[PDB]
């Protein structure tokens, strides 16, 4: 069985970016960038930012085209002051062939499957509220705080009385 | 196939929603509930949504308070951030019965880039001085005529220069 399908790009540029709420505004502004300038971001396992240029669309000015990019960066990252201070920025940027393509692999993660994931899943509307089906309510009654929504709609099952969950009681 | 599942007689099930980078945002605020569901010991079930299981795969006799408690710090915590325009439209269900529960395998596709360049670029950035841009030779041959660049030195065995601006 076969899990790579790549190809031997001889000419590329790659980019690595990284610092040494307002880190997410920043971020946003290189995404922005990427798409200004045509690039890709490539997603790496950590907290680095890796971007491309060459690939997977080649381009005889891809060297020129990174490097307009990264002087974006910088700017960017210099104009956005945080605490007041600037961002710490670190960017390397090298040329050279690369090998490219996608790569198969799994995801593994938990699922549930049940009537309770519908009506959990389900219910209709309310903000800042967690509702509850009675079954929940009679749960929770005796230790927890609750008042009744009245009856709503869960989508592909029926009309349902409900309660918003409100707080715990101080115990007793 | 792809899935290893068992029957749980009791769980109790939350699902939260929330109705461009913000992409980041909600991410944020998925590594916080994800934070979150690890303190209380329960566990994330996997778009635009958030999902939470109690009493799966550990059994508990407070399968539903333990998931009433994540959810009320659940809201305090979405409710303490705030988006950057707008406080976050966050709404939860509850429910418990019986379940069948279990890891899922799902074929994934990641687009990669290999070889000597990826680990040059990294080499640059990881030993790049704060502000600047630091690149090879290499690099600095296909920019020279169009672009400013000044020496830095040699790091080990390799000479570098900082790219300053165009021309
Ligand atoms: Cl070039
Ligand atoms: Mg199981």
């Amino acid at each position: 069985e076969r899990n790579i399908i790549a190809d031997k790009y001889d000419e590329a540029s790659v980019l690595f970016a990284d610092i040494v709420r307002f880190l997410d505004r920043l971020y946003s502004a290189f995404d922005e960038l990427v798409d200004q300038h045509g690039l890709e971001k490539i997603k790496v396992s950590g907290d680095s930012y890796m971007v491309v240029s060459g690939v997977p669309r080649p381009r005889p000015d891809h060297t020129q085209a990174l490097a307009d990019f990264a002087l974006d960066m910088t700017n960017v990252a210099a104009q956005l002051k945080d605490r007041g201070n600037p961002v710490p920025l670190r960017v390397g940027l090298a040329t050279g062939p690369v090998v490219a393509g996608v790569v198969g692999s799994r995801r593994f993660f938990y699922d549930v499957w049940g009537d309770a994931v519908n009506v959990a899943s389900r219910m209709e509307s309310t903000v800042g509220q967690i509702q509850v089906p009675d079954e929940v309510y009679e749960r929770l009654k005796d230790d927890f705080v609750l008042r009744e929504r009245g009856h709503i709609n869960v989508k592909g099952k029926g009309v349902m009385r409900t309660w918003y969950l409100i707080g715990r009681k101080v115990a007793a």
